[PDB]
């Protein structure tokens, strides 16, 4: 029905996620990279409490060790978080540029075989004319369910990947809070003497 | 007896000073590495936010239902950098310099010792002179009263130091002990009240995410 009208609505649509997606893929990797560099720092915390408290007077050596022992394992928890971020939010967002390129392969594509295929005047005319028709329908027909798909699966991904985020990030806190409580604890039951 | 009472200085002074010199070294490490991590944690924040705007822009380009669950995602995730903030700041201000605190501290104990060990040095200088006064000129009875003076003098001395010893150790591994439970107990209580607030977001998010396809 309009040619020019659903080539550029997908033109516009690829293009659009294209710049965005990889805008969020690489402040995504930033993000994992920070929380890597983070997870050194705690696992250098890590090291010099369990150093300090080598130092110290039993019960306090104690404390300190089991609160050691308490936060290295956040950093574990902290480290698979890191993991699992880039498998399931940075990857996923990297392979747009892949599926962008396809989507712009295969319109190109599209145009150049109806066109290769179309290289007395009202014989001609006439088998122009049916000739244009048929790519008309079978064109806008894919057109339109390659629009249509293609935006039913970018938001399929989208919710897919910032749910995959979010799920990754409560799990991580979920963990971290269930260790800070005991660790609390044992810290404060730290004897005196 | 004052054979005891200067064994005890000299004991209380090495134990001071290497209580001194390990709470200097362990804490001044702790110092640096806790600010170490209030930086990075302050990094991650910066990082975080320039997704807020990412999400927003983004969204900005979107149909409706899109564009409404992407801003209130961003909105959400925004409100926690907030919180993360303010947790770079409670660290600095209840960690990082409570234990910085401790250079100055160490410092004034290096130089109360350093005090009365020049003190010292100066007594035990007059103390072997006036004894060669006396091995020179043994029946001058000034001198006599000079050393008897003397003897009883630095054995008062000696006393006063070490109950002046004693107190120090006991109010400064006292305080350590009280710093050092309230510095990790604060980082602690920090960092839960962090990830409960930051657990509390993300399930408000994680539901809202999910009605974007409706």
């Amino acid at each position: 029905e309009n040619r020019n009208a659903q080539t550029k609505q997908l033109q516009t649509a690829v293009s659009n996620v294209e710049k965005h997606f990889g805008e969020l893929c690489q402040i995504f990797a930033a993000y994992v990279r920070k929380t890597a560099r983070l997870r050194d720092k705690a696992d250098l915390l890590v090291n010099e409490i369990n150093a300090y408290a080598a130092t110290e007077t039993p019960h306090l050596k104690l404390g300190l060790m089991n609160f050691a022992d308490e936060f290295a394992k956040l950093q574990d928890y902290r480290q698979a978080e890191v993991e699992r971020l880039e498998a399931k939010v940075v990857e996923p967002l990297k392979t747009y540029g892949t599926i962008v390129k396809m989507k712009r392969d295969d319109l190109k594509a599209t145009l150049t075989a109806r066109n290769r295929e179309a290289k007395h005047v009202i014989s001609q005319a006439e088998t122009e004319l049916q000739r244009a028709a048929m790519d008309a329908s079978r064109t806008s027909r894919h057109l339109e369910e390659t629009i249509n798909n293609f935006e039913r699966q970018k938001m399929k991904d989208i919710k897919t990947i910032f749910s995959e985020f979010i799920t990754i990030e409560m799990l991580f806190h979920g963990k971290a809070l269930e260790v800070y409580t005991a660790a609390y604890q044992n810290i404060q039951n730290i004897d005196e003497d």
